[PDB]
């Protein structure tokens, strides 16, 4: 059931990310396609982020769900850490914000409704991994949303140190749909102190070219107070979204 490194032709690199590279690769024996992730236990140590990591890998393991990037499988040698993950063909989201430089409502609208049902399977899984960027979703053949696996996407309630529940999520489905809509997060500043003031304060402006039924909609996913904001199936049923959803 388990493997070695000895069972894959490694390809081209697809990332660096964090405490490793990540490489497209191919399994020998059946020709499989898929996503090389490399970490080395030492730089894991450093950080001790080994628990936490082994706990986030078993349950990812079993979750089956079209907008999140299936993993296979992992092993380990001596140095480091592989693992073994759906490979996504059209690449990240951000990457695609960064050529589009922004989206339309039709695009934006399809996304958020992707990762919203995302997080309702996640929620009713109870898994919980809050924090998303468009770093870590990736886009699948038919461009579907796939979620993998730092200050503009966390929610007042974290930074501040204060509990929080489910409806951190809903904080980032707002801040996505803002970034998707405007091509920057609603927090951006040039400096960490002012994006966290701006963050706890919910400090945040609209252009022109934004539609006051996706004002509406971001408005109130982006509320200081988590309790007031909506369920994810309000979400869905926003007329904003089924109106330029698909
Ligand atoms: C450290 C870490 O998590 N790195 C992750 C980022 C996305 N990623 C991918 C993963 Cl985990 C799986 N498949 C991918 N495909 C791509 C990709 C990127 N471009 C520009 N084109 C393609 C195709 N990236 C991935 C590796």
């Amino acid at each position: 059931r388990q493997w070695a490194l000895e069972d894959f032709e490694i390809g081209r690199p697809l990332g660096k990310g964090k405490f490793g590279n990540v490489y497209l690769a191919r399994e020998k024996q059946s020709k499989f396609i898929l996503a090389l992730k490399v970490l080395f236990k030492a730089q894991l140590e450093k950080a001790g982020v080994e628990h936490q990591l082994r706990r986030e890998v078993e349950i990812q393991s079993h979750l089956r769900h079209p907008n999140i990037l299936r993993l296979y499988g992992y092993f380990h040698d001596a140095t480091r850490v592989y693992l073994i993950l759906e490979y996504a063909p059209l690449g990240t989201v951000y990457r695609e914000l960064q050529k589009l430089s922004k989206f339309d409502e039709q695009r934006t609208a399809t996304y958020i409704t992707e990762l919203a049902n995302a997080l309702s399977y996640c929620h009713s899984k109870r898994v919980i991994h809050r924090d998303i960027k468009p770093e870590n979703l990736l886009l699948g053949s038919a461009g579907e949303l796939k979620i993998a696996d730092t200050l503009d996407y966390l929610p007042p309630e974290m930074i501040e140190g204060r509990m929080h529940d489910e409806k951190v999520d809903l904080w980032s489905l707002g801040v996505l749909c803002y970034e998707f809509l405007v091509g920057k997060p609603p927090f951006e500043a040039n400096t960490y102190q002012e994006t966290y003031k701006r963050i706890s304060r919910v400090e945040f402006t609209f252009p022109d070219f934004v539609t006051e039924g996706a004002r509406d909609l971001i408005s109130r996913l982006l509320k200081h107070n988590p309790s007031q904001r909506p369920m994810l199936r309000e979400v869905l049923e926003h007329p904003w979204i089924t109106a330029n959803s698909s």
